[PDB]
């Protein structure tokens, strides 16, 4: 039986592809997909990071939803602290990166009339006001909720739906005020204290960067940060303003937005366009659109990012019962696989390493999930398939990345090498979905970090000066990758590598490929 | 903006597809993919069972892993009642499907000593003796366990994994004896008391049918049961043997294989051919292969039944969360729709509707996700490569299958009216898998029954008495399904449906196709 | 042993691995799909002739209107009919012989000269199936040809010949505006650069493909059998590549007009066509057609797909097409089945202009209209499978898909069945 | 606002849409990838005449010993050589031209013409004994392949092989298959063989006339799938021998040969004896062009990787991404430093749209190279340098100064170049996307 579902890979069609599959087929040892893990409680002690990292952490997420400065100061000091632990050797160092995601735009409720941990019972059918007044900021009850939104009523329409905690409680505008909104109650529940606030369908107008998020984007260029995750992003502008923002000494911080909301999802084009990245934060998108239509929007934007070569996420839940239970479940398991076989770059684990009670255990499972659905995709078919949708581009690092991925395939060569500053010339190469794990050798260690972003891509840090002769230097790196691909375990003696470097110094793109085979 | 996602309907390859799902597009009113709901506790009312009936139930399952006859015979019983509470109108009345699940061949462990309520602690590491010794049967401890599995030295070598407790345990088998077994504990746990053994890639010989299974299946045969689902089967041979068991009163009840280890992957292909459906039994298959692979055996195993027109179950943690809590996770809302999308014919819940807090919920959630995901089907890319896959059959039947099935694409039918009694017209028309519903009128009750495992065939019971004019018959039971399709929203007058017939009485198969406009 | 048909070429996966797949020793069957179309003239106009020409293969007699008096076509088709009716005893065995006038054209010229409309107005007197106009550059030439023919000729079907430069770019509007079209190689290699008449070739048939409308190549297919018994191997390549282009019809100038071998130019070219039309690859061609006209959702397209498929999936002998208008017909045939389709008729101009379409085999029903519906299609059917019988297509036991109206007033066949033959 | 060389036609999703888009007001590129094979006779065999039809675009001469002497033949082909020679001072200008034996084999003849017998078990040898002289006269002659007529199984290929000897070891056999059983063991034939010409003339006497391109298809098909070269030959531009101007059935039948996928395309009478050689192979080279434009290279592409997926052959995988690479960035040019050829075949095979300029210090490598579709063979005469890459860098440049003075670039276009890393590279394991200088 051929490894890596080479069998499956050989079929002519999809469903005789998906017929093939076999569970005795073993897949290889490198990792594809990105990991991404949220630290919280459970995972921000130097010893618990460091075991992160061994079990397949690839980025560290803060999420500064929650925590002061001083907090997520602590916990980026001991993701660093945990990653150099590892810095001795050049062979086996494995680049971290550090993710700062927002806590962007929020509709928040006042507090219950009564005594703290009060609550209000809302029936379907009932009348409920929602006022502006600051003078019921703490006396909400079942006829009157104040909420934090100063301009909500200019983004509703009578008849259009206002959530209240998570989706749980949905209420329709029936009548419309210059400071109040009167609305029935269509689905009813317990109400408590300063609880979410979700309006479904509408231009919500709030900043796209507010005051702490300011602050925060400024902490985060203060700290280094390799890529921020922003949210709520509704259209390009948005992406523009954190942009600005981020500002010039943040020039090189790599923007992910995240879709969240219908008019993300309707204006995603334009999003995409103007970021980086994009991450498909399930949860808020779930609470925001029909939950079963949150898997159209996933494949539509994973689908979308493929074609354009820039990283997508897919965030929230994947392993959820593991933030209590040491196994996943079955639907678990499948979203896991589902989402590398859409074509997500990276998957993400949110309260699963924050605070559950099995982080390593969850980042491992991605982790094995990852190799599996990696053999399973149907590589001939994707590739054929994304240079379709790119031929009107003819660019030239597009045209080594491709002549390299099809000559990875028609050998099965073991791994792909790519020297690169920028990163760029890697990207290129991750976008047209080789199986092979693509050894990305760089000396820029801000492009190593970042590069986890990218399906496939390993990077490597070089730290060895200039070598005086370009083509020494050349070959110093490409060793490099062969001596951290033998170690890793991804090829031994004798197998074969295709290795992308640039010809002279001044080449601006590995525009050389070469068949090498491994020493 | 296009319904049914027909503008990614119209693309030309499965990257652009999945680019062109649209949150927006709505789905159509009829939902193809068959849910099966566990009965037990929380569902076996007979007013809960009609609100299930509404909300969507096909199947009603019955584990017979626990509960007495009495018990099981109770809750067919008030299925019977709720279905048939709707039957005094022809035209609104559902044919709801009673199924079987065996308890099937169990390996257990033997009663802790002391109360029997005491657990011993296995620690990772630590040596454990599995004996057949029956003194120790009620003496099991943290040194020596007992299991009732007395051939378990035949079928096990040194090396083999032995798990305990649904796969919380692990042992590895580091010594063999005569009537016992030396083994390391690789993974440790607390053990209680008559827990289950599961034997990771063993030729388990254990009968097909226990002793309970045969007076089970005796009972479902006098029950009138539509459909067995079939434990632990492992090879051809154990369809055979329940066939046998089923014998001549129970020769029209339809075997449902449960794949749940490796050997019946394995082994897959001569158990479908000896099967009438497949259940892909995703909790046992998890626990006896990696669960991060259990993907990759229900695309398999689902491409497989869709090549041979065969019903397709996807069980087992669907919406597990549900249990617990009124809307699913992310996770949950992705496997239900990848189910859907992989060509499950059915898709299953277990606690979920057995002994959940929200078992309509669960129910309801599965048909709004089956309605989205059956709309985003691949239809055109699907049918070809179905046809490809079965191009060396001629049969006639297919070819009208085909050829009405591709009517309906070109002119977007809004149905496909198939007359049938065996139901194998409308069978191998849902094969090739149109996106319009399939009506099929018919006469037998059971066929209309068990018409719920195939994909898209909502079943008509039509009650009237034999017409003298063949024509008359024809046009009676054909105006049935257009008055069924305009009371349940399917077409309305000036819609069109294509109409699948027999020629004269003596047609085997229906021999006429017809494209005929909405009354 | 070997399949027959080029069946195994069909089941490949591949274009590549279907022609390594093409198999000299796969016998094709005995139905010819594609069109011949004669020139008539000196070598072919005698009544003898002209019955050996129809027992040959002959389906479209052309007058071409470049020379001649009105008197000496006239002449040539009374023997054109003459011939045609010497085999209408047997309504089985007859075969419908379509006459299409050819016009002179341009000889700043205008679309249609004066001798060109009093030519087209004879080939209304004489009652011609279709006009082929010569050196059509736009959709207003084809619509002044059209009111020319006005209300009397309002069924006669218009071939707009594309013969030079601007009709190839105004391709899209000519098509339009036509009932079908012809490559007219001839001229058109003289107008344009001669190595670029295969790609115009090639585009306008597969334009005409996507419409369902007729396309005849034509013009030096077999110009050396004009003074030889035998055609080149060029030749004999460039009748099976136009069928596997997709050309509905071939046509015979010079080769049946004045040479030597007239008889033998259209038996060769049944035997290319019935040889290219097995090597056609019916799956990825159905394929790319329906995926053409995908934002149609007729209803006689619909049922002419689904005929289709269900006659590649069960490999039925044939299919039978019940129709008056031919609209039907050309429907199925326009999704390009492998097998023959016999279409019945009791319109006698229908049955002789559906030779413009690949595979449509016109049977006239001569019999009354019988006073129940449900006999009176049968009586047609029967009429197809006796025909089909007749002529080696089919035998008692064989599949054929068979298309009829379900009441009296259908408006197409919207009825399917899968028969056995009686 | 029209893109050249049918690229509009070129983005289409469906072989019928591809079809639908091709455009005779698409200009095809300079470079004809479509090697041409000319009979010389009487009509051709002066040096001046010659001349012309070397600049006409004759890549192979082809001397059918059906008739004709030794000394003849002889003479035919010193002349053949010198007018090649004659072009030789200007190595960027330099045309090398092959030279082929095609041989007389089995005949019947009777005022005398030929006889042949369909479905006859002619008893006639698969070698004759005149063969053999004539094979060992072109193994004298340095001929640089053979054709060798009425190949029936791979034991004649065997035979032919054997008689060639280790002298003419590197001397290409094309195996002739004209007539039944040739078509029915064609497998072998191919397998045995360096190559096909599917011999209509014959073929269409041996079997029925209307299925002759049946096999045509087949053949060229399997070569295709081989990476073998095929060739198509006899009565393409027939009536040509008399007339200055072909029939419409002669374009469609060039350009459909081409389209089919042979790798060359022969004259016969029309070069040999007919009253406009210089005019067949000017209409020969204008049809390929306009052909080699209109295939649909990405369909062709896939199906070739998809026949040959089971090999993981790493010059396959260099050639594979080159072509690829060469689709994408649309490259003006794949040049391939070569020395036993088999580099550049391994591009050729899997047919790029642009020119391959195959480098090469082995004349011989650069004579047959014609062979395969859209090998333009340059002969290096410079000496090795000492420096690897000094040598790797001097036949390159000869590449872009051939390619500018062909027309086929200018400065700032896009080429990829196929070199070895090191001198001891067994194969071009180097690939490269480089500006023109
Ligand atoms: O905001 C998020 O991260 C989400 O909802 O997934
Ligand atoms: O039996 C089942 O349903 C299972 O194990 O999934
Ligand atoms: O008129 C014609 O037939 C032509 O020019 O080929
Ligand atoms: O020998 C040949 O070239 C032939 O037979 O065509
Ligand atoms: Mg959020
Ligand atoms: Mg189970
Ligand atoms: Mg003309
Ligand atoms: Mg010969």
């Amino acid at each position: 039986i051929q490894t890596q579902q080479l069998h499956a890979a050989m079929a002519d069609t999809f469903l005789e592809h998906m017929c093939r599959l076999d569970i005795d087929s073993a897949p290889i040892t490198a990792r594809n997909t990105g990991i991404i893990c949220t630290i919280g409680p459970a995972s921000r002690s130097v010893e618990t990071l460091k075991e992160m990292i061994k079990s397949g952490m690839n980025v560290a997420r803060m999420n500064f939803s929650h925590g002061t400065h001083e907090y997520h100061a602590e916990t980026i000091k001991n993701v660093r602290t945990a990653t150099e632990s590892f810095a001795s050797d050049p062979i086996l160092y494995r680049p971290v990166a550090v993710a700062l995601d927002t806590k962007g735009p929020k509709i928040r409720t006042g507090l219950i009339k009564g005594s703290g941990t009060a609550e209000v019972e809302l029936k379907k059918g009932a009348t409920l006001k929602i006022t502006l007044d600051n003078a019921y900021m703490e006396k909400c009850d079942e006829n009157i909720l104040w909420l934090d939104y100063k301009n909500i009523c200019k983004v509703v329409d009578v008849g259009s739906k206002v959530y209240v905690d998570d989706g749980l409680i949905s209420l329709q505008v029936k009548q419309k005020g210059p400071d109040f909104l009167v609305t029935e109650v269509e689905n009813g529940g317990f109400l408590g204290s300063k609880k979410g606030v979700n309006l479904p369908g509408a231009a919500v107008d709030l900043p796209a960067v507010s005051e702490k998020d300011i602050q925060d984007l400024k902490f985060g260029v203060e700290q280094d940060v390799d890529m921020v995750f922003a949210s709520f992003i509704r259209k390009a502008a948005d992406v523009h303003e954190v942009r600005k923002i981020l500002g010039e000494k943040g020039k090189n911080i790599k923007i992910i937005s995240k879709i969240e909301n219908h008019e993300g999802v309707r204006r995603f084009d334009e999003i995409l366009e103007a970021s980086d990245g994009i991450m498909v934060a399930r949860g808020d998108l779930g609470i925001e659109i029909p939950a079963e239509k949150v898997f159209l929007a996933q494949k539509m934007i994973i689908g979308r990012c493929n074609r354009a070569g820039k990283p997508v996420i897919c965030a929230t839940q994947m392993l959820e019962s593991m933030i209590k239970k040491p196994r996943p479940t079955r639907a678990e398991g499948s979203d896991v696989a589902n989402a590398v076989l859409d074509g997500a770059d990276c998957i993400m684990l949110s309260g699963e390493t924050a605070k559950g009670d099995y982080p390593l255990e969850a980042v491992r499972m991605q982790h094995l999930i990852a190799r599996e659905a990696e053999a399973a995709m149907f590589h001939r078919k994707l590739f054929e398939e994304l240079a379709r949708s790119s031929s009107h581009s003819t660019d030239l690092m597009e045209a080594m990345a491709m002549g390299s991925v099809e000559a990875s395939y028609k050998c099965l060569a073991a791994a792909l090498i790519v020297l690169t500053e920028s990163g760029r010339s890697a990207h290129q190469v991750a976008r047209y979905r080789p199986r092979a794990p693509i050894i990305a050798v760089t000396r820029n260690h801000q492009t190593a970090r970042q590069a986890h972003l990218y399906r496939g891509i390993f990077p490597v840090v070089c730290k060895d000066p200039v070598q005086e002769a370009w083509a020494e230097d050349v070959d110093l790196r490409v060793n490099l990758a062969m001596n951290v691909g033998k170690a890793r375990g991804f090829f031994k003696k004798g197998d074969v590598v295709i290795v992308l470097t640039g010809w002279r110094p001044g080449s601006g793109f590995t525009n050389t490929m070469r068949v090498v085979p491994v020493p």
